[PDB]
This record gives C-alpha cells, sequence and structure tokens, in this order.
C-alpha cells in the first residue's frame, strides 16, 4: 500500500480505549520537540489538514528533565487550565533549550508573568485542585500507551506517528508527509 503499518506509523498492540482523537506527547526538554514547535510547526499543520470535528491534544511528560521536567508538566497543566498555551509554548521551549534561564519553578512563573499572566492567577491555578487533575490527566494518558520517547503522537488510542519513516531532506515535504498521514489514520 501507500500507507503500511510499520512504515509512516505503527500500531498499538493493546489500543487505548476512549482515547483522544488526536493525542501529542512532548517535552520542554527534548530536541526535536523543539524542532517540532519552532521550525515545524508539526501541531498546526496537523489541525489544518484535520476533517472538522476532530479535537486535538498536547501532553507534557514527566521523564526528561527530573525535577524541573515535573514542574513542568504541573505548568504546562497551568497553561491548559488558562487557556494559554500559545503564549507561554515559546519563551518555555527557548528558556530551557536556547538561553537555558530556566532552572527553578520560580524561572518557570516568570515566563508566565512575562507572558502577562498575573502573579496571583498563576500561583492560584498551581496549586489548584483542577490541575492535579490535569496533570493526572497528562500522567495516565502517558502510562496508556508504555510512552518512553517524545515527541510522539497517537491517532484514536491505536496508531502512532512514525516519523523515521518519512524523507528529511525537505523540511516542508515532511510536515506535509505528516499532517496527511494524521489524516488518513484519522479517516481510517
Amino acid at each position: 500500500a501507500q500507507y503500511e503499518d510499520g512504515k509512516q506509523y505503527t500500531t498499538l498492540e493493546k489500543p487505548v480505549a476512549g482515547a483522544p482523537q488526536v493525542l501529542e506527547f512532548f517535552s520542554f526538554f527534548c530536541p526535536h520537540c523543539y524542532q517540532f514547535e519552532e521550525v515545524l510547526h508539526i501541531s498546526d499543520n496537523v489541525k489544518k489538514k484535520l476533517p472538522e470535528g476532530v479535537k486535538m491534544t498536547k501532553y507534557h511528560v514527566n521523564f526528561m528533565g527530573g525535577d524541573l521536567g515535573k514542574d513542568l508538566t504541573q505548568a504546562w497543566a497551568v497553561a491548559m487550565a488558562l487557556g494559554v498555551e500559545d503564549k507561554v509554548t515559546v519563551p518555555l521551549f527557548e528558556g530551557v533549550q536556547k538561553t537555558q534561564t530556566i532552572r527553578s519553578a520560580s524561572d518557570i512563573r516568570d515566563v508566565f508573568i512575562n507572558a502577562g499572566i498575573k502573579g496571583e492567577e498563576y500561583d492560584a491555578a498551581w496549586n489548584s485542585f483542577v490541575v492535579k487533575s490535569l496533570v493526572a490527566q497528562q500522567e495516565k494518558a502517558a502510562a496508556d500507551v508504555q510512552l518512553r520517547g517524545v515527541p510522539a503522537m497517537f491517532v484514536n488510542g491505536k496508531y502512532q506517528l512514525n516519523p523515521q519513516g518519512m524523507d528529511t531532506s525537505n523540511m516542508d515535504v515532511f510536515v506535509q508527509q505528516y499532517a496527511d498521514t494524521v489524516k488518513y489514520l484519522s479517516e481510517k
């Protein structure tokens, strides 16, 4: 076929019922994740090709960067709860990997402050049980698919994107193949 199991994607041995339609995992410590976000804009190009009615989910993971890694998962929960993903994603990536000015939870907090979220608003969220359960959701979703690496994308709890099996000589052609594959899997 043109799209082959084990080629542009893999199938999960143990499918995850009730899973989000399109589910993406990343870490602010993850070098290909930085690329996916700032250079390739994967999430956004996938969204542009997805049918109508399909929702897109993105979760942070704990297994990179130890204690800070976990702080970043809680901070990503804060971002989701406040709806400010699009204002903190870039400065978090840059703060962790480019300038390396993020070294503590307080430095993560500074990014939200500078992005205009109120200190008050941030700290209340950070400590909120809504954010607790939002952290739980991120962990459970990652726990459900034996996730040991990022970036990762899963479609309908059954298919996992396989970017290793796509041409990378051109960055734009790679992105479209990726997105087209998500669309194919979505319609499957």
